[PDB]
């Protein structure tokens, strides 16, 4: 009946951010259509999906999401069929411009050109730059909410209480969730699930599996625990 | 004068932070060296992180953004890290820089290095992954740029956005490359034949694990095994050609 528009979001590199997006947009892929779109200027989601966008001939460095920014292309001919019930539009290092294009109302483009998309999704997943930039700005205001996929380091708390912070002077009421990435059985990662256990919006646990770079998943223990994740997600909103 | 080298890259694990850490090393041999951690992934600062506590320094008040923000004056902020190497930390409030509105934005770090009263013979300033205002204080102050680059698509494009951004400033800064993480197969191979001709081509790092372990989270020090070499031979290098 309408868009749910999911922002994965962190402030540090490295937490899992690209992984959580591939995988959640995956799984609700298996009973919904699904699109994401990759707004992080390193394109991991982007070259992941590299060998179907070659095999399918798409010239994304003409039709991609800074040139929907840029208002040089509309976004019906910028998403890309990647894979089951999934589409994908794709990132270009040319995004790296973005933050300091002058543009006016900037801070809308995408939600202004996610009103003119013809298609229509169950769920949009977005892939954000581990910053505290322009580009978080459009994905927060067009998201309904947020994951932050985070470990259990020093400034773990104040990296969430900063995030929230940046979310409150945009003037929005985001449902914003939790998980802890690369999960290990130890003191330092006792001590932040037993903060954020007790939040409401903690989903849950990811743990730290070699297993899980540009391969097809097989529903492995890592996979089970992001089900697990999506299935309390899903509940909560 | 110090000699003041930007380390910088738009692609993010292309061992920017690695190099700076090493390269500072190294020079700290025969210099007394500053390094000034003005990534927001603070890579630099929680490699130094155990020696930061063990002195009880309070890096949340005294840090570069602090500093961006003129609340801190730079002296205070530097810790000896490591023999004949300084430290300016990073700190995770330095993600607002971004956003600040501020007169002459661009020039704070310059305006900010003015005020320094410690001399040292070259200053090294880690950047983040970002063609941003943070990335203009460091080449608006810099003699010099180092580019750490790897053997993925879209490198030389990359590379070329790097150049027209450094030339947007009305700059004519030094611009070397190095190519790290590097391995044995075509990819690298491609990459190395065009690089290796450009005339601020300094060399190779390759991928080791033994250099993963040190810094991933042993925050260990640095035995001089072959990476190091490798790192020596391309510090020699740079030195002179400036
Ligand atoms: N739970 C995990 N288990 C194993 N490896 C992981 C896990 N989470 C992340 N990684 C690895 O961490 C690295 C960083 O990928 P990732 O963290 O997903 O990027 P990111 O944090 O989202 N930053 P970005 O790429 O700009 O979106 C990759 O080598 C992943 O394979
Ligand atoms: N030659 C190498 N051999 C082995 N590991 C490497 C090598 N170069 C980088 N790494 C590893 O890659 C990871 C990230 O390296 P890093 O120096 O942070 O790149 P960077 O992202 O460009 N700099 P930064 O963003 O500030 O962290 C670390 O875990 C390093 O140990
Ligand atoms: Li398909
Ligand atoms: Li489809």
């Amino acid at each position: 009946k309408k868009p749910k528009i999911i922002t994965i979001a962190s402030i540090k590199g490295g937490v899992g951010k690209s992984t959580s997006a591939i995988i959640l947009a995956t799984l609700l892929s298996k009973n919904n259509k699904v699109l994401l779109i990759d707004m992080d200027t390193q394109a991991s989601i982007t070259s992941y999906f590299y060998e179907k966008i070659e095999k399918l001939g798409i010239n994304f460095t003409k039709f991609n999401i800074y040139e929907i920014l840029k208002e040089n292309v509309d976004i019906d001919s910028t998403i890309i069929n990647v894979d089951n019930n999934l589409d994908l539009i794709p990132s270009y290092l040319t995004l790296h411009n973005f933050s300091e294009d002058k543009i006016e109302h900037k801070d809308f483009l995408l939600k202004t050109s996610l009103g003119t998309l013809y298609y229509k999704y169950d769920y949009i997943v977005i892939d954000t730059n581990p910053s505290l930039d322009v580009t978080l700005k459009n994905a927060l205001l067009c998201s309904d909410y947020v994951i932050i996929p985070m470990t259990a380091e020093k400034w773990a708390v104040e990296s969430l209480d900063l995030f929230n912070f940046f979310v409150r002077k945009l003037n929005l009421f985001l449902p914003i969730f939790l998980i802890i990435t690369r999960f290990k059985k130890n003191r330092t990662h006792k001590t932040l699930f037993e903060i954020l256990k007790t939040k409401d919006r903690f989903l849950g646990t990811i743990s730290e599996r070699e297993d899980l770079n540009n391969n097809f998943d097989l529903n492995k223990d890592y996979i089970k625990e992001y089900e697990n994740i999506l299935e309390i997600f899903l509940k909560k909103i």
